[PDB]
């Protein structure tokens, strides 16, 4: 009942050798070539380690992977083999598990990232402008490739300032995109989810990217971490329809045909357009462009089908001082 704008026919044109990640065999590399020193970070399905390879005495990740759907780990692993040498996405160095319990580890390169509260406030207009293009390379790479990321937020996002470099992580929700193939909507983070997951439209694709690119976009913009914050998945839809407005939200679910849930419509009322400027500030105006906003509005829709591509989002007038800077 959708299909994607672009890229709909990437995994048709590539083989079954490409998708088809339930029929992979995995190389596991040597568990005891790594040694775990320092705990990074934490997900609901991972450990993640700094640690070293000790045959090259290099400092690298290890996401220890709690034992889940074989199937799933099969999916991350052949999407991270795939989506090797492409622009902003981090390299995959090896694949090992454990010996008795056979849980696997996946073993990323080491960016040396700042905590995003910490590090967004510090960002000029210019910088801004430059690492969301960094990131748009990422998703029109992975997105060429017939794989939707999924959970594009800050905690996904690695930014090395001093090498002025980053790199997109947690492929553990990719998918390959097929067109018409219903997906499941427990996708991304509850302040990332795009309209699409809150009304259970199964049949989404890339453009599901976008929305959560133009979230974390509004999050640095206007200095709200989240921009939308919902307490559970129902008032995430009503914290959205309380700026995009409710009219714009009946004329998208009448064309996609979404009726919605019953007690919805005890919570959700009616709501005019807030504009955009009434969320500019003193302490936000740094960052606040006519090019911003508007470039902020063409992620910012209820329909996927009128969000920009990464590709058409790199050719904002937004970015021209970060393509100038390039030559
Ligand atoms: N390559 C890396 N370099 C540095 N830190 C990393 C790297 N990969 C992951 N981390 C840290 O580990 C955290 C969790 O890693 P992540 O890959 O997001 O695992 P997860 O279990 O999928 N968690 P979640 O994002 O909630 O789904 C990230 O937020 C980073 O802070």
């Amino acid at each position: 009942r959708s299909v994607a704008r672009v890229y709909a026919n990437v995994n048709e044109k590539l083989g079954r050798s490409w998708w088809d990640y339930d029929n992979l065999v995995v190389q596991w590399g040597v568990q005891d070539n790594y040694e775990i020193v320092r705990k990074v970070g934490r997900g609901k399905y991972s450990e993640v380690f700094e640690s070293i390879h000790l045959p090259t005495d290099s400092k690298c990740i290890v996401k220890v992977l709690k034992p889940v759907k074989k199937k799933k780990i099969k999916r991350e692993i052949k999407i991270l083999q795939n989506l090797a040498g492409g622009p902003n996405v981090v390299g995959l160095l090896d694949v090992v598990r454990d010996s008795q319990s056979k849980t696997p580890s996946i073993v990323t390169e080491y960016v040396n990232n700042t905590e995003f509260k910490t590090l967004y406030p510090k960002f000029s207009d210019f910088d801004v402008r430059y690492y969301i293009f960094e990131l748009l390379k990422a998703l029109d790479f992975c997105h060429s490739k017939g794989i939707m990321h999924r959970d594009v937020k800050p905690h996904n996002v690695m930014i090395d300032h001093e090498k002025r470099t980053l790199r997109l992580i947690d492929w553990g929700l990719a998918e390959f995109y097929h067109p018409g193939t219903e997906y499941n909507v427990r996708v991304a983070s509850r302040y990332f989810k795009g309209p699409e997951l809150l009304v259970d439209f199964q049949e989404y694709d890339y453009s599901l990217d976008m929305w959560s690119l133009g979230c974390m976009f509004a999050s640095m913009i206007f200095r709200k971490e989240p921009f939308f914050h919902g307490h559970d998945n129902a008032d995430q839809l009503v914290k959205i329809a309380k700026v995009l407005g409710t009219d714009e939200l009946y004329t998208y679910l009448e064309r996609y045909d979404i009726d919605l849930d019953a007690q919805f419509d005890d919570i959700l009322g009616r709501y005019p357009r807030k504009p955009w400027s009434r969320f500019v500030s003193s302490e936000n105006q740094r960052y606040i462009s006519s090019e911003a906003i508007d470039f902020l509005d063409k992620l910012l829709r209820y329909d996927h089908q009128e969000r920009l591509t990464a590709e058409e989002a790199k050719e904002h007038p937004y970015f021209e001082p970060v393509r100038q800077a390039a030559a």
